[PDB]
């Protein structure tokens, strides 16, 4: 099994990339982590209209080169985001309208592409050219009043610019089959390969959040599209909350699609995400890697022909055979787990939340109070705190969160009332576990 | 009145403070919450040596007054912190000991009395003198060095300055009454009491966290120290996670002591905390009430007439005699809730966890969309945000966090099927609910 998001994705024939900011390359800490997991890199803002044409006619590549540069030099292919669109579009773009916006469109195109041509894999050419009113139709913006023809010429003209390039368009809120708007946006790839227009693949955005959930038909709209005769791919992916098993649902929906290449989360650590507020990727704010992105992994991995226990269950250590246990079955908190003959009763069943918490009674939580090797790992009132966090590897070994350290039997202790600490990570039996 | 925390203790004659901070004076959202729900306050700052006294015989009590004039012109009464402390002390006072720092220690508890004599409810004249060792004796400061007797020095010397006032010896990690260091404490208050030395009262800290939880003998301690003949002060209260039962846990061990005064929160916003990081506060830093919030008035407002249920329960609303259900028991991120024929079943078992949470399935959370009236009450995945936090107010109302508005009944619906709105409270029936 790979160990790292691009390698594992890799494995599958795809790649798995992230948004990145140029302002934040000279951060050690942020490009430690984006040059080791990913192999597909999207400037978060650099290649936007206003970004690359500041004015008209003087096109500007010293922000998207510097993302350009670094992902090549880090062996990342780049997708170019985005060349026509109803936003960030520069002073001087946002005052056109009718025939001058439609060759301001076209001469933005001709001279992105030609800086790039022949090193961009794929472009989102047009970018949320659909409405959120739920009729289905366009986006009432000065580039659709210069005509419904828009789209199409932009296209064309890109397919001319850089034939090499995949050329798609890109949106969000398209995701749910059921939903008029992603139903629209097929009618139009549709047309446009019935016609001859020049498009390669879809984009879907795949923000999720309580207001535009993941739904389990975002695979049949994976492939409706994919038998259009495009290719597809979740290219600004986040999820509000980092459930794993959204995380883990999208990639397997991914996975089952022949031709989805890829998936790019938008953003490297929940701080650096544009919507920091719902801790929507895969690394928090110090790096660490989440629930979540083990549930990536897995996924990306093949996961496991035996799903995880739902609801409950104990958590043995292979090398005493023995479950966790919560000393006579105390809800104190502050109170150290220890290893026990395994039995059916509450203080041995542990739920393992989408967010990462290792659950027993309902509301207690594994918690750990320090970060350092020989740290006591005990029980405490439930709250998201990083040290009450998990990450269930698929070796057997279960990670804290914030201290990176692996639950630890005491001395490799097997005998019952064995305490549990976090130590650094081994391959000891005293450190793997079975969910039963 | 049972409103407002201040107010709700009055009841019982305690008071219910919190920390101010002069900086934030100036701040009308920080002073909003501070004026409405405290009666009594504590300089965070102000009233420290440093800050009353720059610079030897030489007092400064402008920041001091600034917060001392706010209270009591709000109707606050304020706590002195504090006289002699080892931590924070001036350059010039550093430097001295012996004889030399006895004689300013005196000398700085009568300036600073002296200014404000007979104005004072309580004054921590000494703070954590105590050491965490474990061996449950004194810390090893220049103040101990000068005499073991420094202590009683300083409560003698406090009486003299101003015997209206209440004195008391305030620390930390003195709350589990089997831990050393409150045993030490409890030993040299024992002392004092028999010896005739002059102290009224000691403060516990109460900041708890992992690393020193909370412990139902709390109020075992501040029993055993009522026992003594002295007053108790929970005096700089935060939980790490702010756990609504933690949080009505210590509420009730202070309503179960005659001799507890009242509870004093550090701080009014979680980022208005010394510890922001730990959200231990009552409060958001939207300034929103958190779950914790409305425990604690609750407790205040003398519990319910019923102990309230725990862990898996249905939630019926009163106008319809129905219950919160979960449409053909969907686990479907995005699914809005309904009323329906209360029945027992998994879809209308409701767990409110101690962060606010409203769980069902186990790892499926009452989840709002928007923040305004209409918006859909739906269930999401659990992750905490503030939109999937609610209070359980005594009038039978749920409200959330995050939006401030109650659960509703769409159009005061009471058939199966009647949706689940959030919208301006109203009291109204369609608003009201029962947990059995
Ligand atoms: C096989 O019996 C089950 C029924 O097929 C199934 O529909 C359910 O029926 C319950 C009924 O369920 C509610 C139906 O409306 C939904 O909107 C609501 O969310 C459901 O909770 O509630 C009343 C109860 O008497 C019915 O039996 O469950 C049946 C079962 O066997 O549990
Ligand atoms: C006679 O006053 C009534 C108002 O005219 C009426 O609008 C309503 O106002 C309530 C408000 O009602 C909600 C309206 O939307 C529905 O979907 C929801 O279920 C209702 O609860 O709720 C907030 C409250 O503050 C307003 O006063 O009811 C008023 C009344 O007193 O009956
Ligand atoms: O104020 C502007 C921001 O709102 C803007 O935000 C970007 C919008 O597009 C998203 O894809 C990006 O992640 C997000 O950063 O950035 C430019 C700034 O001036
Ligand atoms: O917690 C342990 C409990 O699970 C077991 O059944 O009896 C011994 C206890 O210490
Ligand atoms: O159990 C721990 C063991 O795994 C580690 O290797 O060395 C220290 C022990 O306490």
């Amino acid at each position: 099994a790979e160990s790292t998001l691009g390698a594992a994705a890799a494995q599958s024939g795809r790649y798995f990339g992230t948004a990145i900011a140029s302002g934040k390359l000279g951060d050690s800490a942020y490009t430690t982590i984006a040059s080791r997991e990913f192999n597909m890199v999207t400037a978060e803002n650099e290649m936007k209209i206003d970004a690359t044409e500041p004015q008209r006619g003087q096109f500007n590549f010293s922000a998207g080169d510097r993302v350009y540069n670094w992902a090549v030099q880090n062996g990342k292919q780049v997708r170019g985001h985005t060349l026509a669109w109803h936003s960030q579009q520069p002073g001087w773009m946002q005052s056109l309208s009718g025939s001058t916006l439609r060759q301001a469109m076209i001469d933005h195109i001709n001279g992105v592409m030609g800086h790039y041509k022949g090193k961009i894999a794929q472009w989102d050419v047009v970018n949320e050219a659909f409405s959120d009113d739920g009729s289905g139709g366009r986006r009432d913006s000065n580039l659709q009043r210069t005509g419904n023809d828009w789209i199409e010429v932009a296209f064309r003209t890109a397919r001319a610019a850089d034939p090499a390039a995949k050329l798609c368009y890109n949106d969000y809120n398209i995701e749910n089959w059921t939903w008029a708007k992603t139903q629209g946006v097929y009618n139009m790839v549709r047309d446009f390969k019935q016609r001859g227009v020049p498009i390669d693949c879809v984009g879907f955005q795949s923000h999720f959040n309580s207001g535009s959930p993941y739904n389990s038909n975002f695979r049949t709209t994976l492939q409706n599209f994919a038998a259009l005769g495009v290719d597809v791919a979740i290219t600004e992916l986040d999820i509000q909350g980092a459930s794993s098993s959204t995380y883990a649902a999208v990639t397997n929906d991914c996975l089952a699609v022949s031709r989805c290449l890829g998936i790019t989360v938008w953003g490297v650590r929940d701080t650096d995400s544009w919507r920091s507020g719902d801790t929507p990727l895969l690394f928090n704010g110090d790096g660490s890697k989440k629930a979540a992105y083990t549930a990536v992994l897995n996924a990306l991995n093949g996961g496991s022909s035996t799903p995880p226990p739902s609801g409950g269950g104990q958590i043995k250590g292979v090398g005493s055979g023995r479950c966790l246990d919560v000393p006579n079955a105390s809800t104190t908190d502050g109170t150290q787990v220890q290893l026990y003959d395994c039995h059916s009763a509450t203080n041995q069943q542990w739920t393992y939340t989408d967010a990462g918490e290792l659950r027993v009674y309902g509301d207690k939580c594994l918690d750990a109070a320090g970060t350092g090797n020989g740290t006591k790992v005990q029980i405490y009132s439930c709250w998201g705190g990083d040290n009450q966090k998990w990450r269930l590897n698929s070796d057997g070994s279960i990670v804290g969160v914030q201290s990176g350290l692996c639950l630890d039997a005491v001395g490799g202790g097997t005998a019952n009332g064995t305490l549990i600490q976090l130590y650094s990570c081994s391959n000891g039996s005293n450190q793997r576990w079975t969910r039963t």
